[PDB]
RNA sequence: AGUUUGACUGGGGUGGUCGCCUCCAAAAGCGUAACGGAGGCUUCUAAAGGUACCCUCAGGCCGAUUGAACCGGUCGCA
């Protein structure tokens, strides 16, 4: 609840001037935080993915979920069987809470930020050092939000603090 | 010493075949031949059975660390 109050009592007070919308239902609300990384190198070294859940859990505070395959590639020796990914949905204040310990703390640990969304207005962040972080083979991160282009997303996305570029 | 030592077959032998399943030949009901054209079987599951409740693929595109694998979005009667 620490950007939760800066976003309804500050936040969207300017998002309605600017872009003119009638109501309060058309400003853009992101609805979820999706973290995800990809563990091909578990298919023939497998004890590497539960530490991988371990890690994905002191981080966002929730506990996270293997993902299984869904492909038959031999060149990643890759059956529909095997857990080689590992993925966390922090929603509401999950990710409220989440998102002012990266804000802060994360970009400020960086060894900024690319702007490029898919065109939905979702911008996504794969980061490659895992000790960005306080409680730390990289992760990705996708703010999915309730805007429609990118314009709407921006917007939203500036006023929370993402670092971001020019 | 008494006997046995298959049949089909564009002559016989050599080769191939011999029971069962699916398609075409088959002429818009059923059925219908060729040593006509194509493929399979001689199993499997203690759940891959019963029921209640619930869910939706393949592929392409855009985004994104190691990346046709993972995640987000959306076009998608399959
Ligand atoms: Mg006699
Ligand atoms: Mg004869
Ligand atoms: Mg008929
Ligand atoms: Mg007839």
């Amino acid at each position: 609840a620490n950007l939760k109050k800066d976003y309804q009592e500050r936040i969207v007070p300017a998002l309605m001037k600017q872009f003119g919308y009638t109501s309060v239902m058309q400003v853009p609300v992101l609805k979820k935080i999706v973290i995800n990384q990809g563990l091909g190198m578990a298919t023939g070294d497998k004890k590497i993915i539960d530490v991988a859940v371990s890690e994905l859990t002191a981080i966002t505070g929730q506990k996270a979920v293997p993902t299984v395959s869904k492909k038959d590639i031999s060149n990643f020796k890759l059956r529909k069987k095997m857990p080689i990914g590992v993925m966390v949905t922090l929603r509401r204040e999950q990710m409220y809470e989440f998102l002012e310990r990266l804000v802060r703390i994360a970009l400020p640990r960086i060894r900024g930020i690319e702007s490029k969304l898919d065109g939905r207005g979702n911008y996504t962040l794969g980061i490659n050092e895992q000790i960005i972080f306080p409680e730390i083979l990289g992760m990705n991160i996708t703010f999915v939000t309730s805007a429609q282009s990118d314009e709407e997303g921006y917007a939203l996305l500036k006023e929370f603090g993402l670092p971001f570029k020019n």
